[PDB]
Protein backbone atom coordinates (compact mmCIF):
# COMPACT_ATOMS: atom_id res chain seq x y z
CA UNK A 1 0.00 0.00 0.00
CA UNK A 2 2.49 2.84 -1.27
CA UNK A 3 2.10 6.31 -0.14
CA UNK A 4 3.11 9.57 -1.32
CA UNK A 5 7.02 10.52 0.15
CA UNK A 6 6.70 13.44 2.36
CA UNK A 7 8.81 15.48 -0.55
CA UNK A 8 9.05 13.93 -3.94
CA UNK A 9 12.06 16.36 -5.94
CA UNK A 10 12.10 16.14 -10.31
CA UNK A 11 15.76 15.94 -9.43
CA UNK A 12 15.65 12.72 -7.53
CA UNK A 13 13.17 11.12 -9.59
CA UNK A 14 15.19 12.45 -13.31
CA UNK A 15 17.45 9.74 -11.69
CA UNK A 16 15.69 6.99 -10.65
CA UNK A 17 12.82 6.91 -13.23
CA UNK A 18 15.27 8.36 -16.16
CA UNK A 19 12.60 10.89 -16.72
CA UNK A 20 14.95 12.12 -19.79
CA UNK A 21 13.73 8.99 -21.35
CA UNK A 22 9.93 9.58 -20.68
CA UNK A 23 10.46 13.15 -22.77
CA UNK A 24 12.51 11.41 -25.38
CA UNK A 25 8.99 9.04 -26.17
CA UNK A 26 6.86 11.77 -26.11
CA UNK A 27 5.52 13.21 -22.70
CA UNK A 28 6.13 15.57 -20.04
CA UNK A 29 6.38 13.50 -16.72
CA UNK A 30 4.84 15.65 -14.03
CA UNK A 31 4.50 13.99 -10.81
CA UNK A 32 3.26 11.42 -8.51
CA UNK A 33 -0.23 10.14 -8.10
CA UNK A 34 -1.64 9.87 -4.54
CA UNK A 35 -3.48 6.12 -5.05
CA UNK A 36 -0.96 4.25 -6.66
CA UNK A 37 2.27 6.78 -6.30
CA UNK A 38 3.35 5.75 -9.84
CA UNK A 39 4.37 8.10 -12.44
CA UNK A 40 1.81 10.55 -14.01
CA UNK A 41 2.58 12.65 -17.35
CA UNK A 42 1.32 14.90 -19.64
CA UNK A 43 1.45 13.17 -23.43
CA UNK A 44 2.67 15.61 -25.86
CA UNK A 45 0.62 13.34 -28.59
CA UNK A 46 -2.70 15.04 -27.67
CA UNK A 47 -3.00 18.93 -26.63
CA UNK A 48 -3.45 19.10 -22.93
CA UNK A 49 -5.42 22.18 -20.77
CA UNK A 50 -2.88 22.72 -17.66
CA UNK A 51 -4.54 24.86 -14.57
CA UNK A 52 -3.74 26.59 -11.26
CA UNK A 53 -5.83 28.38 -9.25
CA UNK A 54 -2.75 30.24 -7.64
CA UNK A 55 -0.78 31.71 -10.35
CA UNK A 56 2.66 31.60 -8.52
CA UNK A 57 1.94 27.96 -9.34
CA UNK A 58 2.29 28.42 -12.85
CA UNK A 59 5.71 29.23 -12.43
CA UNK A 60 5.95 26.09 -11.06
CA UNK A 61 4.72 24.50 -14.02
CA UNK A 62 6.96 25.90 -16.24
CA UNK A 63 9.64 25.17 -14.38
CA UNK A 64 9.08 21.15 -14.16
CA UNK A 65 7.94 21.17 -18.02
CA UNK A 66 10.77 22.43 -19.40
CA UNK A 67 13.13 20.30 -17.09
CA UNK A 68 14.75 18.18 -20.54
CA UNK A 69 14.96 21.07 -22.42
CA UNK A 70 17.81 19.13 -25.13
CA UNK A 71 15.80 16.37 -25.15
CA UNK A 72 12.65 18.80 -25.64
CA UNK A 73 14.37 20.68 -28.85
CA UNK A 74 15.80 17.49 -30.13
CA UNK A 75 11.91 16.07 -30.68
CA UNK A 76 10.03 20.11 -31.36
CA UNK A 77 10.26 22.82 -32.29
CA UNK A 78 9.02 25.05 -29.69
CA UNK A 79 7.09 27.94 -29.75
CA UNK A 80 5.81 29.19 -26.56
CA UNK A 81 3.06 32.17 -26.41
CA UNK A 82 3.57 33.62 -23.29
CA UNK A 83 1.45 36.63 -22.28
CA UNK A 84 2.16 36.55 -18.12
CA UNK A 85 6.00 35.55 -17.94
CA UNK A 86 6.43 32.16 -16.12
CA UNK A 87 8.84 30.81 -19.28
CA UNK A 88 10.47 33.92 -19.89
CA UNK A 89 13.68 31.82 -18.62
CA UNK A 90 13.79 29.62 -21.62
CA UNK A 91 13.07 32.19 -23.86
CA UNK A 92 16.68 31.54 -25.87
CA UNK A 93 15.96 28.08 -25.69
CA UNK A 94 13.04 27.72 -27.84
CA UNK A 95 12.22 28.10 -31.54
CA UNK A 96 10.10 31.02 -30.89
CA UNK A 97 8.93 32.82 -27.98
CA UNK A 98 6.30 35.33 -28.13
CA UNK A 99 5.26 37.94 -25.37
CA UNK A 100 4.44 41.17 -27.41
CA UNK A 101 1.23 41.66 -28.42
CA UNK A 102 1.98 41.73 -32.01
CA UNK A 103 4.38 38.46 -32.19
CA UNK A 104 1.77 36.35 -30.23
CA UNK A 105 -0.72 37.54 -33.26
CA UNK A 106 1.78 36.26 -35.40
CA UNK A 107 1.75 32.54 -32.98
CA UNK A 108 -1.95 32.16 -34.99
CA UNK A 109 -0.60 32.68 -38.22
CA UNK A 110 2.17 30.49 -37.52
CA UNK A 111 0.05 28.00 -36.02
CA UNK A 112 -2.32 27.78 -39.17
CA UNK A 113 0.53 27.62 -41.85
CA UNK A 114 2.32 25.11 -39.83
CA UNK A 115 -0.98 23.19 -39.33
CA UNK A 116 -1.33 23.55 -43.37
CA UNK A 117 1.76 22.76 -44.45
CA UNK A 118 1.62 19.34 -42.47
CA UNK A 119 -1.43 18.46 -44.11
CA UNK A 120 -0.03 19.14 -47.60
CA UNK A 121 3.65 17.87 -47.35
CA UNK A 122 3.60 15.64 -44.46
CA UNK A 123 4.95 15.45 -40.94
CA UNK A 124 8.17 17.18 -40.92
CA UNK A 125 11.26 15.59 -38.89
CA UNK A 126 10.31 17.75 -35.19
CA UNK A 127 6.77 17.64 -34.08
CA UNK A 128 5.50 21.18 -33.67
CA UNK A 129 5.23 22.07 -29.66
CA UNK A 130 2.97 25.41 -29.29
CA UNK A 131 3.07 26.32 -25.46
CA UNK A 132 0.09 29.12 -24.65
CA UNK A 133 0.54 30.88 -21.41
CA UNK A 134 -2.35 32.37 -20.77
CA UNK A 135 -4.90 31.62 -23.30
CA UNK A 136 -7.24 34.36 -22.55
CA UNK A 137 -4.77 36.81 -23.33
CA UNK A 138 -3.65 35.01 -26.72
CA UNK A 139 -7.63 35.24 -27.64
CA UNK A 140 -7.02 38.85 -26.77
CA UNK A 141 -4.26 39.48 -28.82
CA UNK A 142 -5.28 36.95 -32.14
CA UNK A 143 -8.78 36.61 -32.28
CA UNK A 144 -8.16 32.96 -33.32
CA UNK A 145 -11.36 31.90 -34.55
CA UNK A 146 -13.03 28.71 -32.60
CA UNK A 147 -13.08 26.90 -35.46
CA UNK A 148 -9.37 27.30 -35.88
CA UNK A 149 -9.02 26.44 -32.51
CA UNK A 150 -11.20 23.29 -33.48
CA UNK A 151 -9.40 22.24 -36.43
CA UNK A 152 -5.71 22.66 -34.38
CA UNK A 153 -7.12 20.35 -31.80
CA UNK A 154 -8.96 18.12 -34.15
CA UNK A 155 -6.21 17.47 -37.08
CA UNK A 156 -2.74 18.84 -35.33
CA UNK A 157 -1.81 15.50 -33.43
CA UNK A 158 -2.26 13.30 -36.49
CA UNK A 159 -0.02 15.88 -38.41
CA UNK A 160 2.56 16.38 -35.26
CA UNK A 161 1.05 19.51 -33.96
CA UNK A 162 0.48 19.87 -30.40
CA UNK A 163 -0.94 22.87 -28.44
CA UNK A 164 -0.62 22.66 -24.19
CA UNK A 165 -2.75 25.51 -22.37
CA UNK A 166 -1.53 26.69 -19.69
CA UNK A 167 -2.94 29.28 -17.17
CA UNK A 168 -5.01 30.55 -13.75
CA UNK A 169 -8.32 28.15 -13.74
CA UNK A 170 -10.76 30.94 -13.88
CA UNK A 171 -9.20 32.12 -17.14
CA UNK A 172 -8.32 28.83 -18.56
CA UNK A 173 -11.28 26.67 -18.02
CA UNK A 174 -13.91 28.16 -15.96
CA UNK A 175 -13.69 31.37 -18.58
CA UNK A 176 -16.63 31.28 -21.18
CA UNK A 177 -14.71 32.77 -24.43
CA UNK A 178 -15.77 31.11 -27.18
CA UNK A 179 -12.61 29.50 -27.78
CA UNK A 180 -11.75 28.32 -24.13
CA UNK A 181 -15.28 26.32 -23.96
CA UNK A 182 -14.74 24.83 -27.39
CA UNK A 183 -10.90 23.81 -26.10
CA UNK A 184 -11.95 22.72 -22.78
CA UNK A 185 -14.91 20.46 -24.59
CA UNK A 186 -12.73 18.77 -27.45
CA UNK A 187 -9.69 18.26 -24.79
CA UNK A 188 -9.65 15.08 -23.09
CA UNK A 189 -6.30 15.50 -21.04
CA UNK A 190 -5.53 18.14 -18.01
CA UNK A 191 -4.47 18.84 -14.59
CA UNK A 192 -6.11 20.97 -12.66
CA UNK A 193 -4.94 22.83 -9.75
CA UNK A 194 -8.14 23.70 -7.83
CA UNK A 195 -10.53 21.75 -6.06
CA UNK A 196 -13.42 20.02 -8.06
CA UNK A 197 -15.76 21.34 -6.01
CA UNK A 198 -14.41 25.48 -5.99
CA UNK A 199 -14.66 24.88 -10.37
CA UNK A 200 -17.83 25.04 -12.80
CA UNK A 201 -17.16 23.06 -15.58
CA UNK A 202 -16.66 19.73 -14.20
CA UNK A 203 -17.16 13.65 1.56
CA UNK A 204 -16.41 16.91 2.32
CA UNK A 205 -13.21 17.78 -0.70
CA UNK A 206 -9.79 18.15 1.22
CA UNK A 207 -8.30 21.71 0.40
CA UNK A 208 -5.66 21.54 -2.64
CA UNK A 209 -2.25 22.38 -1.06
CA UNK A 210 1.21 23.48 -2.83
CA UNK A 211 1.72 21.48 -6.03
CA UNK A 212 -1.28 19.24 -5.89
CA UNK A 213 -3.74 18.74 -8.80
CA UNK A 214 -6.39 16.65 -10.42
CA UNK A 215 -5.39 14.74 -13.66
CA UNK A 216 -8.75 14.62 -15.84
CA UNK A 217 -9.05 12.13 -18.55
CA UNK A 218 -11.74 10.29 -19.65
CA UNK A 219 -14.69 11.24 -17.55
CA UNK A 220 -12.08 10.26 -14.75
CA UNK A 221 -9.74 11.81 -12.17
CA UNK A 222 -7.22 11.00 -9.85
CA UNK A 223 -5.24 13.59 -7.00
CA UNK A 224 -1.67 13.97 -8.02
CA UNK A 225 1.25 15.79 -6.55
CA UNK A 226 3.56 17.69 -9.33
CA UNK A 227 7.29 16.99 -8.71
CA UNK A 228 9.13 19.76 -6.46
Amino acid sequence: SPMMPDEIKYEDYRESLNLPDIVANGALPIGLDYEGVTLQKIKLTEPAMISSENPREIAHIAEIMMKEIDILNEKYAICIADSSGEFKAYRHQVANFAEEREDIKAIHQLMIEDLKQREMDGPFEKDSLYIINDFKTFIDCTYIPEDDVKKLITKGPELGLNILFVGIHKELIDAYDKQIDVARKMINQFSIGIRISDQQFFQREPVIKENEAYMVANQAYQKIRWFK
